[PDB]
């Protein structure tokens, strides 16, 4: 019997989001104690692997369900967030195992917050399919239009991936398995500059039918550094 996710990784600053009925969010503390469920558990290759049902609880923020950690700041203040501005860097190795009938999740984001802690548009979608993965960057910071697109090919279902994020001065540095590839969104929009971030990692499964099934995603490694220096890649 092994570990509860919490335990084996340092998930101090992180909360879990749920996609049972009441969309349930499990505390950093309560992560920290040794939370486990059919939704997220340690695998026998003791992966951190979240589950989630395309049936699954959506919330007024999420167009589908999720297992997904949602990066806190501060464990006990979700409205603690970070700036456009200094170094800010997600680095996670993982494997998507099963795909809903979509055939698209969403295995880590950076996304973006009021200071009020109200929602604001995501910044990075990493989507996956089989055989790619689009590291998405929204272009507005009003969350209306598209996104720039950022395609890494050769990724396929089982596959081992190696993930950066990192958001330098408002540059969004997005790297798959060693190929990186760069956004410059407050560039393009200053809007950027007047809201937060916060990373995410899991399972954000793209997928909300009744037949769609279910998704699986794995991490072995998860670590998040900020400093406001400016540290480009």
């Amino acid at each position: 019997p092994a570990a509860a996710p919490g335990k084996n990784f340092d998930l101090s600053h992180w909360k879990l989001q749920l996609p049972d009925a009441n969309t349930t969010e499990i505390s950093s503390a309560n992560l920290g104690l040794g939370y486990t469920s059919q939704y997220f558990y340690t695998d026998t290759d003791g992966a951190m692997t979240f589950w989630a049902p395309t049936t699954g609880g959506t919330t007024a923020n999420s167009s589908y369900p999720r297992s997904e950690l949602r990066e806190m700041l501060d464990p006990s203040n979700s409205k603690v967030n970070w700036g456009w501005q200094g170094t800010h860097t997600m680095k996670l190795s993982g494997k998507t195992v099963q795909l809903p009938s979509s055939g698209k999740i969403i295995v880590a984001q950076i996304h973006g917050i009021m200071d009020d802690g109200t929602n604001a548009p995501p910044l990075v979608k990493a989507v996956f399919q089989d055989g790619q993965l689009d590291m998405q960057v929204k272009q507005n910071s009003d969350g209306t239009g598209s996104d720039v697109h950022n395609y890494f090919t050769g990724i396929k279902l089982g596959d081992l991936y190696n993930m950066e994020i990192r958001v330098t001065d408002g540059v969004a540095y997005v790297t798959m398995n060693g190929d990186t590839r760069s956004v410059d969104f407050v560039g393009k929009d200053a809007g950027w500059k007047n809201l937060k971030y916060y990373f995410k990692a899991g399972n954000y499964v793209q997928d909300n039918t009744s037949t769609g099934g279910s998704a699986i995603a794995k991490l072995y490694s998860l670590s998040v550094s900020h400093s406001n220096l400016e540290h480009h890649h």
